[PDB]
């Protein structure tokens, strides 16, 4: 398995029609997972399944600019399950990141950071066994 936290360079940043696929298994008793699409120190797109926020499961998405988190976007549809294998697909589209989990659309996140060609790292962190992280153009 891959080491977590994992750093996947995105050379030359992201572009529409780039598909990022993350395969892994959620740990038993997981608390959190995070994907961080980064532009230098900024986080253009943080995708954060929280397994126990006030005893609820929720996905929190946000952007970090100059070390400050912005307004959260929250999705209560929660497709992850502790102990189970998952696939996260992030398809870059012209106006948003489009996220599907286990082949089912989950959410879109509008681009707040507009210099797509500078979003040149994906960090993968949290309570998973990570099997693969890759990208391709579709
Ligand atoms: C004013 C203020 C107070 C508290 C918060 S809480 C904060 O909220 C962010 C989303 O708005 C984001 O989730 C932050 N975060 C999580 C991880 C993280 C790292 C490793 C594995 C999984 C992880 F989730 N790293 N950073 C989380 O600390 C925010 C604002």
């Amino acid at each position: 398995p891959l080491i977590v936290p994992y750093n996947l360079p995105l050379p030359g940043g992201v572009v529409p029609r780039m598909l990022i696929t993350i395969l892994g298994t959620v740990k038993p008793n997981a608390n959190r997972i995070a994907l961080d699409f980064q532009r230098g120190n900024d986080v253009a797109f943080h995708f954060n399944p929280r397994f126990n926020e006030n005893n609820r499961r929720v996905i929190v998405c946000n952007t970090k600019l100059d070390n400050n988190w912005g307004r959260e976007e929250r999705q209560s549809v929660f497709p992850f399950e502790s102990g189970k294998p998952f696939k996260i697909q992030v398809l870059v589209e012209p106006d948003h990141f489009k996220v599907a989990v286990n082949d089912a659309h989950l959410l879109q996140y509008n681009h707040r950071v507009k210099k797509l060609n500078e979003i040149s790292k994906l960090g993968i962190s949290g309570d998973i066994d990570l099997t693969s992280a890759s990208y391709t153009m579709i």
